[PDB]
């Protein structure tokens, strides 16, 4: 019993965190094989950030301008290239702690663990979801740029996020490991705002199933709904549309608890229109949307790595 | 910006998780140097759970009765001893991944990260607080026994908890790494119930300071309170008494935000009276009590 916002064990990722310095800027890098990946804005000055030409800024740099530190060992940079918004620093030493890994781009609603780092040193691990507006509600301070988001599938670390910036609302923006930003964001010091956020409906339903598995049933009702009537309700309360794909993904949880997905949707519909009425679900007075259906199955079944 | 329930990076602890088997029972062990620590109930049978005589059950065991597996490598048990409710299995190999570590016993209200494990394999990491009733609200299934709670402060891993059991309410009970249980619990299947749980007041105040640091001030008021009047009100909402020690501990946050502890106490009194009225504090519709004053300063 119990249900916590649980992150993947971060060990395989901690072995990859290095410190990258370029002039006065110091941030984090991900050392995989003989390449260190970090945000390309590491080559910028505060003036350069206002309107940067990264090809022009990078062409002026030499390998010795990038100081890479893996623990208390300096790694020598033997090459440097840019792929979208990520700088790739070729180093002389392959990371002996390189795990089995992939670079994956995730979709909004998908969750991942963030290993927050400062000066190439991991300081904390938390779980979060890629919001439908492509931001993440992280916890990041100055120097966290280069911190990575990941999932662990069996023995393979799927790197899905690299932290680049904080938006004025306190939410965070970053790229996949190929340097492609999530969302309509650019790595420039300018006016950028995240779009209006929505609730990840499939994730709320997954979390309602987790509450049922944990003995919290007060919100269940005798009712069911059509997928179209539920989506008309979801659209009204800034909830993401629930697709037939989502209904299929919730199938195992529906079979385990004996509550059909559209029956759980009628519970969610009632919760949206009436509220919790002084009650809580899994110790929460809000509907939690940062647990995917896979996270719920994984946690309520003990999958190890 | 942002405020998350953040756990410590678990790598230093993952390198210590091993699987311990005794007969039919399989649980987790913590391999530090040449010793594997695990709950002593690993030696118990089916009818030896209500009133186990651990000294009697352990005297009947030999080293070869304990199978210890570190990854895909079997470790050879060369000794076994019991220290309170923890079994210490001396092995023939020192763990090369042993970090700098300490065994620390924590007080209620303290937080720690839990590395949940099954069959010596880490499956997830989450942040917990030791409840005032000495239980933890963890997320654990069968086979999680032996999973550990820890903090990492300046490269050193302070192990503070080893999971032993789940109480009938779904909350968890365990020991420090010296085998001393937290709370009035025993490692027997006898009827055991946690005392009524209360809110960790100092932690709620720390979290209100975190919200102020993050730009949220809607809940602040023009009132102050005496510590005694605060405690008389807070006690009625099942909040822990706030001691002068707690007021002192909140001093740095009070100085950083410019809000005196007793002024913040008056906001808390008002929040308990009014609720949130549709508002949230740091994305939460409830008052969060699993962030200590130290966690707030560290994260902000
Ligand atoms: O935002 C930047 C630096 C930066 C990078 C790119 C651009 Cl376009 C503009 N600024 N770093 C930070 C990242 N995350 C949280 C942060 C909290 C506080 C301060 C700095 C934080
Ligand atoms: O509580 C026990 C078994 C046990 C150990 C020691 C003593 Cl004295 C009595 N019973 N194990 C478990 C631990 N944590 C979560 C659990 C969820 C579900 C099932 C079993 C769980």
């Amino acid at each position: 019993s119990g249900f916590r916002k649980m992150a993947f064990p971060s060990g395989k990722v901690e072995g990859c965190m290095v410190q990258v310095t370029c002039g006065t800027t110091t941030l984090n890098g991900l050392w995989l094989d003989d390449v260190v990946y970090c945000p390309r804005h590491v080559i910028c000055t505060s003036e350069d950030m206002l309107n940067p030409n990264y090809e022009d800024l990078l062409i002026r740099k030499s390998n010795h301008n990038f100081l890479v530190q893996a623990g208390n060992v300096q790694l020598r940079v033997i090459g440097h290239s840019m792929q979208n918004c990520v700088l790739k620093l070729k180093v002389d030493t392959a990371n002996p702690k390189t795990p089995k890994y992939k670079f994956v781009r995730i979709q909004p609603g998908q969750t991942f663990s963030v290993l927050a780092c400062y000066n190439g040193s991991p300081s904390g691990v938390y779980q979060c979801a890629m919001r439908p507006n492509f931001t993440i509600k992280g916890s990041f301070l100055n120097g966290s740029c280069g911190s990575v988001g990941f999932n662990i599938d069996y023995d393979c670390v799927s790197f899905c996020y690299m932290h680049h910036m904080e938006l004025p609302t306190g939410v965070h923006a970053g790229t996949d490991l190929e340097g492609n930003f999530y969302g309509p964001f650019v790595d420039r010091q300018t006016a950028q705002a995240a779009g209006t956020d929505t609730t990840i409906t499939v994730n709320v339903l997954a979390w309602l199933y987790a509450a049922v598995i944990n003995g919290d049933r007060w919100f269940l009702n005798r009712f069911t709904t059509t997928l179209n009537d539920f989506n008309l309700v979801a659209m009204k309360y800034n909830y993401e549309p629930l697709t037939q794909d989502h209904v299929d993904i919730l199938g195992p949880l529906s079979a385990q608890t004996g509550i059909a997905v559209l029956d759980m949707c009628a519970s969610l519909k009632e919760l949206l229109q009436n509220g919790m009425n002084g009650r809580t679900i899994l110790g929460s007075a809000l509907l939690e949307d940062e647990f995917t259906p896979f996270d719920v199955v994984r946690q309520c079944s003990g999958v190890t790595f």
